[PDB]
């Protein structure tokens, strides 16, 4: 059906892209200028609470002015007794988490390829004093260019000293940082963690912490236990093991995982066909 603000501007409602607590997301295009969106729809009653009215508000503060070749460009909201429209830019080849499904594994030149720009998208997230705090592969837009935008400011947070930061535990489990689960909260390094899981979820086909249970992934992250395969090159490995640290402080900057082997000396492909997508390249 058709969306509406203040002004009485129309948006056509396309396609449901997915849903997941608490949105629905649809392709919206303007009637008037055929302009597309990605649009979240948030029922207003879904967040009538306070700390799901502080989330959504938060996301909206924080993804507004964001303006990075790999960051989602966050468009315009409005709301009405009904819903928050969140109309956010429109990727057209979905997300990695999309690209996984269907892959399940990558090659090492489309990892080190995503990878590159996760860490130019994070890079200016926390140039810009802010925490992503919900790294996975879901949250990492494709386009039609093959372009990765990081998106999902859900959980974004302002980057806070270690003794001022929220304690809360908050993030997706199979990525989340052991100081997390700590409840030491979320610095830059938790962000960092996360991209190992990443990472590692790329090359091996699953995330290194997944186990049956929350609680055995939990004590399996805290004690950093997970396996690295036999098949995985030497800088990725080395790469993996530097990242996934239990020790915030002694993980690498992204500047320092960006001068790591894995990606000075390993071949990154300037474009991956669209093909990639569905199929190995
Ligand atoms: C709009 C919400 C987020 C997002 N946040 N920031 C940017 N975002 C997105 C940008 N582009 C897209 N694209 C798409 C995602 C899934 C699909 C898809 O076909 N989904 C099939 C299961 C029905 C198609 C997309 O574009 C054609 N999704 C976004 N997503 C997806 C998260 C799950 C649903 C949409």
């Amino acid at each position: 059906l058709i969306t509406d603000p203040r002004s009485g501007r129309t948006y056509l409602k396309g396609r449901l892209l997915g849903k997941g607590g608490f949105a629905r997301c649809y392709e919206a295009t303007d009637t008037e200028t055929g302009s597309a969106y990605a649009v979240k729809v948030i029922p207003q009653s879904r967040v009538a609470k306070p700390h799901q009215r502080e989330k959504i508000l938060n996301e909206i503060e924080l993804h507004r002015d964001l303006q990075h070749r790999h960051i989602v460009r966050f468009s315009h909201h409005f709301e009405d007794a009904d819903n928050i429209y969140i109309f956010l830019e429109l990727c057209s080849r979905k997300s990695l988490a999309h690209i996984w499904k269907a892959r399940h594994t990558l090659l090492e030149p489309e990892v080190r390829y995503y990878l590159r720009q996760i860490l130019s998208g994070l890079k200016y997230l926390h140039q810009r004093g802010i925490l992503h705090r919900d790294l996975k592969l879901g949250n990492f837009f494709i386009t039609e260019n093959m372009e990765l935008k990081v998106g999902d400011f859900g959980l974004a947070a302002r980057l806070e000293p270690p003794e001022q930061r929220k304690k809360t535990i908050c993030g997706t489990p199979n990525y989340v940082a052991p100081e997390v689960l700590l409840r030491q909260g979320h610095g830059p390094e938790a962000d960092v963690w996360s991209l190992g899981c990443v990472m590692y979820t790329l090359l091996c086909g699953s995330p290194p912490f997944e186990t049956a249970d929350l609680k055995e992934t939990y004590r399996c992250i805290k004690q950093v236990h997970y396996t690295l395969p036999a098949s995985l090159s030497l800088p990725a490995r080395q790469l993996l093991a530097a990242i996934l640290r239990a020790s915030p402080r002694d993980r690498p900057s992204i500047d320092q995982i960006l001068r790591h082997d894995f990606f000075t000396k390993g071949y990154t492909p300037d474009r991956l066909p669209i093909s990639s997508c569905v199929t190995v390249p």
